């Protein structure tokens, strides 16, 4: 039974050259500066999951991924009997107990954006 595949509007690594977004990084860090910007892209390849209304979240210095995860599962649709992993950089399975500050220390990308993918299953 062929699972299907969905829009998956294009990766935001790719929707900017670095210099289209480098501004924004700086820009929003300036107005609410004591906050961490997250980019949350669906896994490109992912098929059972629905992708988000929006991609650039601001965050609190200190937020468990668990909470964060919830506030993401929260904007998805009728969905908590059914779990999905939330990976940093699509690569990195992390503590689910970790202040966002913590993650922003480790994995802040080239631009201040910490990128996350979320998938229903992945092999590496």
């Amino acid at each position: 039974f062929v699972m299907i595949g969905s829009p998956s509007v294009r990766p935001f690594k790719q929707r900017k050259s670095l210099a289209i977004r480098q501004e924004e990084v700086a820009g929003i860090r300036a107005k609410f500066p004591n906050k961490i910007p997250v980019v949350v892209e669906r896994y490109p390849r992912e098929t059972f999951l629905p992708p988000l209304d929006k991609t650039k979240f601001l965050v609190p210095q200190e937020l468990t991924m668990t909470q964060f995860l919830s506030i993401i599962r929260s904007r998805m649709v009728l969905r908590a009997t059914e779990a999905f992993y939330l990976l940093v950089n699509n690569k990195s399975l992390v503590s689910m107990s970790a202040t966002m500050a913590e993650i922003y220390r480790d994995y802040k990308d080239e631009d201040g954006f910490v990128y996350m993918t979320y998938a229903s299953q992945e092999t590496f």
